[PDB]
């Protein structure tokens, strides 16, 4: 139901956009997209919930360089991370539903490269 690419890489200081793709006889225009970061040996950490530019919630202490968006026509939810830092290297999960249920995507492993 939720596709995420297995792995993405980007260099220090850049901006990357992770995609979470509602496949696809459901409408992303009616769901909040939840995003979580997970580092090995640690629990998931809530980053942000994104429904629209006027209906979103940033997680506690998550800097604004983590931001949500959507492409509704493509059934996609996005997590953008600007000014990538070495500690952003982690697993990123999207999730949908409010529970009731919370279905997770398979997660994108993000590698932050020392050099582009």
């Amino acid at each position: 139901v939720l596709h995420q690419p297995p792995a993405m890489s980007s260099a220090l200081g850049t901006t990357i956009r992770l995609t979470c793709t509602l496949r696809n006889d459901h409408d992303i225009g009616v769901y909040s997209v939840y995003w979580y970061q997970q580092r090995p040996g640690h629990p998931p950490r809530f980053l942000l919930r994104y429904f629209s530019q006027s209906d979103k919630s940033q997680g506690p202490q998550v800097p604004p360089r983590f931001s949500g968006s959507k492409d509704v026509a493509r059934n996609r939810g996005y997590l953008s991370i600007s000014e990538l830092q070495p500690e952003d290297e982690a697993m990123y999960y999207c999730a949908m539903g409010a529970r009731s249920t919370h279905v997770f995507g398979s997660g994108t492993q993000l590698t932050v490269l020392s050099a582009a």
